[PDB]
């Protein structure tokens, strides 16, 4: 019994050139929205973050993959929607820094405190604040942490580690960039060491590389972090078959999936955007990346297995899933990698909704940490930045532009962006809210102290 | 009691550097949302359009005027929000054209049919479709059309005109660019001539210039459009005191206010953005326009005046208010003008909401016709385009970048964007919708046949 409805189909209902044909609605939505409102407790929370997936990115991706009048069966199917602010702070002044990085933002929703760009799980005075994940676990809930990036990257790291700089991946960088956190200096350790201490039930992503580092102190000095993980009782999996093999994941036997040395392979290949690329160069059709792999689980497969594993815990679970590479390909000004990552996220959202619809007590939230550079501009545009023309599903040309930096990497932007949710407590994302409100929304939905 | 609540306080709750200090919400919003939902018929509708007012635009303006943690008492106060799509169509192919102009988008909300860039009140086969304004009149409702641009501009023109080119301001341009619409060649006439026929109860904006033009055919041949107007019973006003004097406006004595020759003056002045301005030039503090005049009514006063007059109508009213210059100052790469026109619209929204709170049967809508170029970037950004650093209310620097055009005009972008609403039938803007759905929601809310 699907008590709470998801939006089944908001594509254009007919011929886009005729009166009414471009409509996404088929009648009045009052009753359906009323039906979507419940203040019942949530047993579970599934948080889905598209890194750098602002409104522009969602739009670009839908145009390409589904057509202008198409509809993301995952992404767009959430019925309660609003916009949220993600500004960070200046460490020195305490004033807003209008354009956050991935670390400050993730700290925001995972602790409820704003912070400076580059920080993870600490405020501007460098104090540690518990994360929603540490809280959930303290409360007896099963916990999951899933990303396509290296596990040390800002997004997934924010839930498990509190370091003064997001660069502090392992022992080596930590000694140098985060002296105060360094193990050998009496600190809590590097991001990777804290991730191992945090012990979520399920952790799946890339970044095996840093696991080859050896600890500088403590019980496992001299051994590699990979070796400490095994010594600590973690089940290590490194390919989709092994992941599929897992039947249990808990505090006694927690799961650690390391599927790449660095970030996981992107879904789609395309050339990088160029100066006047839309005028000089022919239109691009994105193509599947041969290195993607059958041996490499996709995001939706990771999401599906975590939910399976976590759903066995009777008090409920907290799960965050990251579509990491949307931001990474947006910095690289690679349309194809970018949109291909958003499609990949949409598949993961679909798995989360199928579960929640059935369960009836699951709040699913889909948003981004911040906005990014990409823009959709007219086909004959002559822009100072990098552009590329792409052939969409509609059989038309869309041009994408990246013109926010002369430097090599395209930059984040400060615009407020879409947050959407489904399930109990979802009402709290409607309207204008702040990214820190999301921590409180989650805490409250879960009934956490 | 205003059963229908408006968001009263969505500003950050306390000290932004402390846990929970940046929250916008005071508690759970489920109940409040339940209470904002009604399927009752709307008696009145007030549609407020910020031209080019995408999420980026709202964010920049809020940051500057209200601070990062601030809140627009009008714009941000609408409780039901979503994101809508505004793509246009390619005239030849009927395939989507991902980035719309102001005419195609206005046509979409005003008629319910997608069209080509440059079309007003016609579809891709150059055929006329009735507009919401036309239909409301036909039904006996009072009608209003207000804007700070030239009244012949795309936005206001779309409610009252059907021309193949938005450039067809008057007889002269019409005979040249829209022959088929030319009064002489048997057409409905130029935009201004059709505006005179549509006979809205209240029409307020700029564009006096074109009214000096003389009619080439019809009953008022050889007379200027101004004479034709007074000749057809319009009550002409050209200033605030004249405007204030009006005690009635109706089909018998319709009101026509021409407050300026071209566009009404912008609120705020500032320098244009320049290459490396955030680096090479000092941060800018916007200056009030000394020449904006006490003799020229502000958008909010026109708004307040239109409601008083239209509201005398017992059957109900439809009203359209445009903050036209956000878009034009976005094109001009002028942060101060762009932001100033957003603050200006916010004051108009407040007026609409105040009336709506009290009346109880008013559906109020706030959106934009498409997205724009401006982006909020990091202070030390080195961008290939035009930039400016600004000093905000927080006492920090915000940087704005315009980098999607090498030409002297910064372009529109195709991102989906916020649409927000308050009152009866407002659920219809929640989630993902298309700009065409807005026509259908308004028509059904009012019960127009
Ligand atoms: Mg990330
Ligand atoms: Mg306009
Ligand atoms: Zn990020
Ligand atoms: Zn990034
Ligand atoms: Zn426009
Ligand atoms: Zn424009």
């Amino acid at each position: 019994t699907p008590e709470m409805p998801v939006l089944e189909n908001r594509a254009a209902q007919g011929d886009i050139t005729a009166p009414g044909g471009a409509r996404r609605l088929t009648g009045d939505q009052t009753a359906a929205l009323r039906d979507s409102l419940s203040d019942k407790p949530a047993k579970n929370i599934i948080l889905l973050i598209g890194d750098g997936m602002g409104d522009s990115e969602i739009t670009a991706a839908r145009n390409y993959a589904e057509g202008a009048g198409g509809f993301f069966k995952g992404i767009d199917a959430l019925p309660l929607t609003g916009q949220y602010t993600h500004y960070a702070l200046n460490k020195k002044t305490g004033k807003p820094d209008y354009v956050t990085d991935s670390a400050a933002s993730a700290t925001a929703w995972s602790t409820g405190v704003k912070t400076y760009n580059g920080a993870l799980g600490v405020d501007i005075h460098e104090k540690d604040h518990p994360t929603i994940l540490e809280m959930a676990k303290a409360a007896g809930l099963a916990t999951g942490n899933v990303s396509t990036a290296e596990l040390q990257d800002a997004t997934p790291a924010a839930l498990v580690a509190h370091v003064t700089s997001r660069k502090c991946y392992g022992p080596s960088a930590t000694s140098e960039k985060c002296p105060g956190n360094a193990l050998e200096k009496g600190g809590k350790g590097s991001i990777t060491e804290q991730l191992l201490n945090a012990r979520a039930d399920v952790t799946l992503g890339g970044g095996a590389k840093t696991f080859a580092e050896t600890a500088t102190a403590g019980e496992w000095q001299g051994k590699t972090l990979r070796e400490q993980a095994q010594a600590r009782g973690y089940q290590l999996v490194s390919d989709a078959a092994s992941l599929n093999s897992v039947t249990e994941a808990n505090q006694q036997k927690p799961l650690l999936g390391l599927f790449a040395d660095g970030n996981m392979p992107v879904r789609w290949l395309g050339p990088k955007a160029t100066y006047h690329g839309n005028i000089d160069k022919p239109a691009v059709t994105c193509t599947p990346n041969p290195q993607r792999n059958d041996s490499v689980p996709t995001l939706a497969q990771m999401t599906d297995k975590a939910i399976e594993l976590l759903s066995k815990n009777e008090k409920g679970f907290f799960l965050q899933v990251e579509g990491a590479s949307i931001d990474k390909q947006d910095h690289a000004a690679n349309p194809c990698g970018q949109i291909g990552e958003t499609v990949d996220l949409d598949e993961a959202v679909q798995r989360a909704l199928e579960f929640a619809k059935k369960e009836g007590n699951t709040l699913v939230i889909v948003t981004a940490d911040h906005a990014h550079a990409s823009q959709i501009v007219a086909p004959d545009t002559k822009a100072p930045g990098l552009t590329q023309a792409l052939n969409t599903k509609d059989g038309a040309v869309m041009v994408m532009s990246y013109g926010n930096s002369e430097e090599d990497s395209q930059e984040h932007t400060g615009s407020q962006l879409r947050i959407a949710a489904y399930g109990p407590h979802a009402a709290n994302v409607v309207g204008l809210t702040d990214q820190t409100d999301l921590f409180y929304t989650m805490k409250a939905a879960l009934g956490l102290k």
